């Protein structure tokens, strides 16, 4: 039977206990999430209290860190989802991503509208990845995707 | 000599000005950036107030659009960037990105650290493009493209 | 071509203009959409600021508000949506909404997880309606029934 | 004699320590409701810290909980109700009935005063149900109805 | 027919114009409630844009106050209630009744629980009063009732 | 010698431990205020952490609910006063209290005005008192006064 | 018959006219209050719109600045005080008066209970002076004086 | 070697220690000052968590609480400064200097640059003191004397 | 006689319009700061409405800026300072200075107490400057020096 | 492999034991950078959990404090940076550094685009350092400086 939290303290708390194993073990999320058949970006984002894991995944990675069953029980409840402390990042690499909302926000808004019409591009039928891309004037690069599903609003 | 502005008020009064010039022309996003040498994303972000644009450029919008001098001149200088009104977004279509964060923001940030390093992905060495495709299960997609210089945080 | 609005000011002051003609008229709400082939609750939304009405809609509300070209375009244009002033209502007829959230927000959850699964019930593939009963004990009930799309949460 | 909480956290920590109790028994809410005479969206709610359970009520769920005997009782209580951690949803399944508001707020309030008139809808004297219904265009919809009593506001 | 207010400052703007008339005829809130039929703290209430006043209520304090048939109109529309600029007060005066909150909103909860059982003491099945009295100590004391129906939460 | 508090959490922690103990021997507020000739509202304000209680008063309440000598002591304590949680209640019976002031505190600072002058109505020299009357048109009322001294603002 | 105020705005836009012609006319706030039998520091809060003046000092004040008639009524309402823009001062003059309440505020608390007693020390029942004093070391203090009663708080 | 706090919650808690230790002695803060060479408001905000004590005033403090090394070494700590919970004082004592800024904080501001100039009135180079004193029409009041540098902006 | 504001937006009207007039005419800050005999950041910070001119210096840039007499005036008003618009840059440009601050914070208070003492760095007897130098690795740097003098906190 | 946190928590508890063994060892900042190779400034803010130490910095700073294992560890993590409780700082050190933004943040940015163009300086690729000079009037004066890499923004 699927199973939910309602606050987010118990799962973040898990993801802080899961990242002293993961470190203590030197692990990287690359590998924690090989085997599971799950995108990186998917199995990282349920150890942090963002995704849940179907039983098998929970398992597996359960395994690799030495988790707990309570521990393997909680990384397959439905989450409380919401990862930022209080509204807007501190941490200078979560800032960044904010601050091409405050920039391109309303470029966004207008350029679905344009595009595709009136409604959204949806944040659950959506898949996210990052690539690590040369930058030819020297250095690297992130080029990350974000990729959702449009969801029109039309008249009733 | 470069012009700066310090209150966003100006240039997105000016956006209002300019979005209803352009619903009376009848006018696309697309149509207007056309011939000013800049992306889209790029022109579309300056006529609302979030980017600035060369001289050229801001005659060519000006004349598409039949905006006064002044207006020609505002959209030279550099703004006071900040799109979202209070922080957290009311709007759908703009709040989604937001959410976005609420639940991937951690894992950007872990996966940024574990491919690049410690540091940020940059949104000034920053670019951005929404491509619209098919759902091969029915309906269309929104590919927004996020591509930013890795900047790494070393010791001193 | 679709037009689309990002300062929601714009909208909110033609609609206090609207309800002030609506009030000189005489009018409700239920006249004014009626005809339109559009529901209530839509067409109210869209004057308050909160959809978008199709050009006939427009035209034809227009009339009946004695509107003017420029509002008549602007009720066309897709909104910059947020009817709240600050996060939380003042208006208690609107609070009481907000409470109803307060009150039985987490079990909305649980119960969207436990019948649907992981995922949301969408706000945008959504109508609403209000009617009006009586009440067994005396008096009056109002039953508003929310009607929204399961978007499940699916894992990449 | 009737007891009341002041401080949410207490029954908020219950909720959640009833959660893993729950999902360690692989529990529906709807077997847990079961036998108690009251609404699956009630018990929930009461589970959850919002409402209060009646004695042989609280006995019955928790024996199904094994729950110790001062968490029987504190189910017993008033509870200090309000659900929402800091006043916006973070979590997207709850954050679409804030965003529901944020779109149809000012209409509901218009319309409540067209078909009731000057007052509220009641979130006390109120029923909740969750129904799920096929969507003919394909997938599941949820239909959610808000069943409150109309309190008028009269002159005095 | 009913008309309603979405935006606060429309009436809250009037009520400033009214409180410059209302100081240069020297006039009291006792004076221009007299012949309304209607309670000073309602009528006052109606003047500072919280309560709707009936059409021949409206004209009269209209025509004493000598305002324009928009103005007239505006009385009567349902108000966007909300008084206070920005959720607590500045005002002395107004703080104090905050204060009184701060300090026994716990006590009223517990009590009321207590005295009526489970629910709440309506705020619009309401009334109030404001009466001076003579402290046996020196000086004058304010006796203000709040009476409320009280609204009993309603199991299902 | 007087002794005074700066962190509210303590004689908040302490009220949450007096009501499970209260609940758990079934006492009411009414009870424990019983023979220390003090008001319930008063002695339930103190429970609560909202006031001190007189060496005497807290013994004897203290004897009832079975607390030990640290509780006893910190009963006795002048409060760090501040019952909400964060400024605007969630509880619906709490938020009533609140909802009357956002509807007729401007009201409340204009009677006050004209009835008694420039200043305040006293939250300190102070009480309140909550009484249930029958409502004529069925079930109950409650009458809850508010006695405050008033503090004249005189110019220097 | 005194008049009162419900929106701070009217006579802080006033305060700003009066600043403007004062600095036209290159006047100190001591003149201006000189003829007044009021103290400086009173009148000038009246300027500023956090006190009303008495009708022959409104007329003075109003000759000495060129104020139009409807400017001297508005100095003799009872204002909506409140002279902070958003409750933490940006202005480092003012704010110094801020952090001496962060710094000290609970001392302030600590002292008043032990040396008076439970209860407050009034700000309505007040007044304050600031005097230049030679600072031996070199250059000068301000000596703040803040005179309020002691109100205090008793069972009841 | 001096040594330095970050975070203010160690020394709040020590706070918070110290006057359980005060009350069970039954001690004042003029008693615990005394013999420190200190100012009793300098002492008391040490105690607080907003001064550090110098290490002979730390040990005797110390013995007189019985306080033990590390709490005793934390007194001798800078302190990471601010005793208001968040921003806003809830508790009555603590508020009411609050609202003494809300109603003369810009005519401190104003009177500050009349007397003094362009500055600052000094909250570092500052000493308070709070005096009892008979109140002329009985009662007493509270002489609270803010003596600060004043500090003039420096051109450059 | 020395004149002072207590609203902002007077004097950041006040900026808009001179950097509107600067643009026009093309000029630099570094050209109108040149024979005022004051810094470009002092004189930058005073056109943007934080610092005070001189009367000789706010002719001289009031000339160059072909501003009116009352705009002159107002220059050399001791301002209402506060040049961030919500607390939070939105500003990316503004927004990293806000970052360092996140960032080393606590370290610029550790390195403060440790280097000066017990005190503060101030922001009155203070300078800025910005310089820009070669970065070795290729592009430039910005080199902005904080000189402010050390102000400590002694007992008293 | 790289090891990264998502909480502040973790990190900032340890600063507060490192702080308590630091001052128990009575150590300098200077002392336990000393034989790191890495600056005092940056060593620092690793400590108070603001950066990462290289392993071997770990180690060193680690033995020199006495830290467990799991805490030096810890040391190494990427933290998750924000060192200020929320958002404005309340310490008066750290808050003065908020005050130069607060008085300087728009002549910065106004600067900075007339020095550099359109972009920001850095606080990534980035340095800061503290020094101690006498003042010509006496006393003593921190000269701060920040050296950031400009990074234009330019147009694609
Ligand atoms: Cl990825
Ligand atoms: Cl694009
Ligand atoms: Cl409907
Ligand atoms: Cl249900
Ligand atoms: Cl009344
Ligand atoms: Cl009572
Ligand atoms: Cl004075
Ligand atoms: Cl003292
Ligand atoms: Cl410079
Ligand atoms: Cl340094």
């Amino acid at each position: 039977m699927i199973q939910s939290q309602i606050n987010r303290n118990i799962r973040l708390d898990l993801a802080d206990a899961i990242l002293l194993s993961k470190a203590k073990k030197d692990l990287s999320f690359a590998e924690i999430a090989d085997g599971t058949g799950l995108a990186e970006a998917f199995v990282t984002a349920a150890l942090l209290g963002q995704q849940a894991l179907p039983a098998d995944a929970a398992r597996l990675v359960g395994a690799k860190l030495d988790l707990d069953e309570d521990s393997i029980l909680l990384l397959q409840m439905i989450p409380l989802r919401g990862c930022i402390d209080d509204r807007i990042p501190t941490d200078p690499t979560m800032y960044r991503f904010y601050e091409m909302l405050q920039v391109y926000g309303t470029t966004l808004k207008a350029l679905v509208h344009e595009k595709f019409g009136d409604g959204i591009i949806s944040a659950i039928n959506f898949k996210l990845d990052v690539k690590k891309v040369a930058d030819p004037e020297g250095g690297e690069r992130a080029v990350i995707t974000l990729d959702g599903k449009y969801g029109p609003t039309k008249p009733f």
